[PDB]
């Protein structure tokens, strides 16, 4: 067995000034053994030092990034990981501003 590759799709919803919900569709490949959960990152728009959002894997295909700060703006991104390893993480989504939309 090998790691997975990335999770595909990442998108967004419900933007807030202190959350977002993240979404996502399974890697094209598992390595050949199954897909224990998702790894989500955050990253403020102008750094590259990506904070790890969830301690537990996240089975689910959707999860809610909070502790955002208002007006702020940050970069998304996911991971999978089976038995093998963790996967290169998916594309990288936004930036997306903590705010309320028009």
């Amino acid at each position: 067995s090998e790691r997975p590759s990335p999770p595909v799709n990442l998108t967004s919803s419900d933007q807030t000034q202190s959350s977002v919900q993240l979404k996502w569709e399974p890697p094209l490949k598992d390595g050949g053994s199954p897909i224990l959960g998702y790894i989500i990152e955050r990253c403020e728009e102008g750094k590259d030092n990506w904070i790890r959002c969830n301690m537990k894997l996240v089975p689910e295909l959707t999860y809610k990034v909070t502790g955002l700060e208002k007006g702020n703006k940050y970069l998304y991104r996911v991971s999978a990981e089976n038995k093998a390893g963790v996967s290169d993480p998916s594309e990288i989504l936004g930036p997306l501003t903590a705010d309320d939309a028009f």
